[PDB]
C-alpha cells in the first residue's frame, strides 16, 4: 500500500499468534512492543526516546507479521505508549518514504 | 525522492533562518525542534513518548523548508534529543509510506 499521514499509520501485526495494533514509525530504529510473553532468551538494551532512556528486553529472531507482510527479527519489550514498528522491520517489509 | 530506511531518514530543513538536520518521522504527531527562538506567540504543552514527557513551547503558523519543500504549520520547541518532522508537516509535502 501507499499510506498517507493525515491519520496515525496504525496497522495490525501478529506476534505469538495474537493480533495487535502497531504504529509504523520511521523515527524508530528499533521495534518496541508492550509487555507480552515471547520465547527464548533476552538480552538487555537501553533505548533513548523523547523523554529519556529506558531499559528494555531484546528478543532476537522473532516471527512477526506486519500488515500481512512476514518479518523475522529483533523486538524489544518495554513501556511504550503504543507498539511501534521501527526501521529494523520496516526494511524487511520493503517500506520506503516517498515525496 | 524515495528514501529507504536502512539508515535514519535525516534531511536538511530551514526554520527561523537556520539550517538543521531533522528526522522524517511517521510515528510523530507533531514537529518537534530543539531549543531555538521563533517569532510570535506560543503556549506550553507536554508531549510524551518512550522515557516519558517533555515540556515544549507551541508556535503556530511557522514555515519550514523540508528538503526543499515548504510547509506551514505548528512547531513545538523544547529539549528533544533529535529534531523531528512529524505528520502535521509530512502531509503537507505529500509524504507517504509505501510497501
Ligand atoms: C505529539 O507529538 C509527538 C509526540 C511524541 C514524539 S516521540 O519523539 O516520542 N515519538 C513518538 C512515537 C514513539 C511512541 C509513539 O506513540 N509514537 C516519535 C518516535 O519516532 C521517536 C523519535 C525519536 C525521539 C528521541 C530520540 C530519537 C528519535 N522514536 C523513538 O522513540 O524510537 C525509540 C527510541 C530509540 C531511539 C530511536 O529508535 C529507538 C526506538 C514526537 C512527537
Ligand atoms: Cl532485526
Ligand atoms: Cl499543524
Ligand atoms: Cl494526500
Ligand atoms: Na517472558
Ligand atoms: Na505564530
Amino acid at each position: 500500500p501507499q499510506i498517507t499521514l493525515w491519520k496515525r499509520p496504525l496497522v495490525t501485526i501478529k506476534i505469538g499468534g495474537q493480533l495487535k495494533e502497531a504504529l509504523l514509525d520511521t523515527g524508530a530504529d528499533d521495534t518496541v512492543i508492550e509487555e507480552m510473553s515471547l520465547p527464548g532468551r533476552w538480552k538487555p538494551k537501553m533505548i533513548g526516546g523523547i523523554g529519556g532512556f529506558i531499559k528494555v528486553r531484546q528478543y532476537d529472531q522473532i516471527i512477526i507479521e506486519i500488515a500481512g507482510h512476514k518479518a523475522i527479527g529483533t523486538v524489544v519489550v518495554g513501556p511504550t505508549p503504543v507498539n511501534i514498528i521501527g526501521r529494523n522491520l520496516l526494511t524487511q517489509i520493503g517500506a520506503t518514504l516517498n515525496f
